[PDB]
């Protein structure tokens, strides 16, 4: 009688426990990553750990081996803004058969507070250190044939203060293009082709396709190149790479000037038979070859101009090459520069500065060599 | 694709419905057709002005 | 193979990222002036025969 009646009143008493006990079971979900490297992190006192070794055995003799650390098997207590918790990891005898064979394993966080409060800021902090460790790679898709292929590696994400144009021909941009992002309903609620179509024009060599490689990796997209000069290419060919683009990616057309005809043009702008979520770029060095009725709304929604390097790209680019310099020092160049020469386009003045690496004082004594 | 409702082609009023409704009355009476040995098919034809919503409207119908 | 084609071949713009080329040629009487500029070319050497500097080491 009292045997059987203890083994209940412990159950039993667990249940009125169990409302004023949290409990937490991941299994093996790709979230021990970001949970376990933050508890190192945030102990920073710590016993019991276990080794993980990276083997990133690059394609060039080079070895690399940098080792992250997590908590091993065993018990652990943690002080947060409520009172102790007891966290417990535990292995079982079962197996899995999906990867490697291991045993199944389950952690588990019990805590004494009654308020489901606190685990949110915690799984909350997991997700920070999971996109602050990792860097975002704008990916580059050129067509073969009639479909997408990648070219080469992801390429790292020229930064958009790179391509230094005119005061507000930046701002002007991202703003256009951040609000489409963000406003899919807006279209087809009022029966709106869902895509967007911009052009930049000006002389050779400003940064018309310099600014669109810089601008997909700002929002987190991808680029799909396709040049007007190709020989392979017809009319039918365009509208199908058209329509299998990669989503949240970009197309970029370079030197429109050099192309097809204008007629079957129509339904590769503008096709109804198309994918959604498809942004396109125009970059041509000769503006005077288009039509009038290209560039009205529905197939160019903003005209904009791109042309040499003014006052404000000659100070901004001195203090690229030379900073941590005092603002005074980015005006002796800049007012030489203009006095000296008449006209400079930006890739003179990218190419002048190799000529004076590590050298500020020598890029405004020596100007007169641009003639 | 996604879903364009069938209120964004604005046609004149009355003329959705009684498309609606007969091809409605097409696919919820299957068994008029096959029962009396008629090809069990319907044809439906749109004319007018180029560009009024002929090829618009049967992609959200 | 021409030389005015050849300069987009060696720097084009579509192409990666973290790229070190290295160029050998026995006979320099040939290149344009303008070939071995900074962008094509960042550091000029000549490497010769043997000097006395070389024997003692070798
Ligand atoms: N406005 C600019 N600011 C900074 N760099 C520029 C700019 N315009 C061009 N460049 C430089 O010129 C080079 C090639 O430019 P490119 O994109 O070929 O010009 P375009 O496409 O207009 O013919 C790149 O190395 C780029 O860094
Ligand atoms: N009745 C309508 N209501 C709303 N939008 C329409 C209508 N008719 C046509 N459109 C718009 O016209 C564009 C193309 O129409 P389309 O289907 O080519 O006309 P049709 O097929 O009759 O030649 C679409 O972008 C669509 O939103
Ligand atoms: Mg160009
Ligand atoms: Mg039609």
């Amino acid at each position: 009688l009292a045997m059987a009646r203890k083994g209940a009143q412990l159950g039993l008493v667990a249940f009125r426990r169990h409302y004023m006990i949290t409990l937490e079971v991941p299994a093996r979900d790709r979230s021990y990553a970001w949970l376990l490297s933050w508890l190192t992190r945030h102990s920073t006192r710590t016993q019991h750990l276990s080794v993980e070794t990276s083997y990133l055995q690059h394609e060039s003799g080079r070895i690399s081996t940098k080792f992250e650390f997590i908590p091993s098997p065993g018990n652990h207590f943690i002080w947060y803004q409520g009172k102790w918790i007891r966290v417990e990891r535990n292995r079982d005898m079962q197996m899995v058969d999906l990867q490697t064979g291991t045993p199944w394993e389950s952690v588990t966080f019990t805590a004494l507070g009654t308020d489901r409060k606190v685990f949110f800021n915690i799984l909350e902090e997991a997700r920070a250190l999971a996109l602050q460790q990792e860097e975002g790679k704008t990916v580059m898709y050129t067509a073969v044939g009639s479909e997408w292929r990648t070219f080469g590696y992801p390429r790292r994400r020229r930064p958009l203060d790179s391509v230094v144009l005119q005061q507000g021909l930046a701002d002007r941009i991202v703003k256009d293009i951040r609000e489409f992002i963000d406003n899919p309903k807006w279209y087809i609620d009022r029966g709106i082709p869902y895509r967007r179509g911009y052009l930049l024009y000006g002389p050779p060599g400003c940064g018309k396709s310099s600014f669109i490689t810089a601008l997909a990796g700002e929002l987190e997209h991808s680029i799909c190149l396709l040049s007007l000069t190709d020989s392979s290419l017809s009319d039918d060919r365009l509208n199908h790479l058209l329509s299998v683009a990669p989503q949240q990616s970009l197309v970029l057309l370079e030197d429109v000037d050099a192309a097809l005809t204008f007629s079957g043009l129509l339904n590769a702008l503008d096709g109804v038979a198309s994918t959604e979520a498809r942004i396109v770029f125009m970059t041509t060095n000769y503006i005077d070859r288009l039509d009038p009725a290209l560039i009205r709304p529905g197939r160019v929604d903003l005209k904009e101009y791109v042309g040499y390097c003014s006052h404000w790209q000659l100070t901004q680019m001195f203090q690229r090459f030379y900073p941590g310099q005092a603002p005074s020092l980015a005006e002796n160049f800049a007012e030489h520069v203009l006095k000296a020469t008449s006209e400079i386009s930006p890739a003179q003045v990218q190419g002048y500065f190799m000529l004076y690496k590590n050298d500020p004082m020598g890029a405004v004594h020596n100007i007169e060599s641009l003639r």
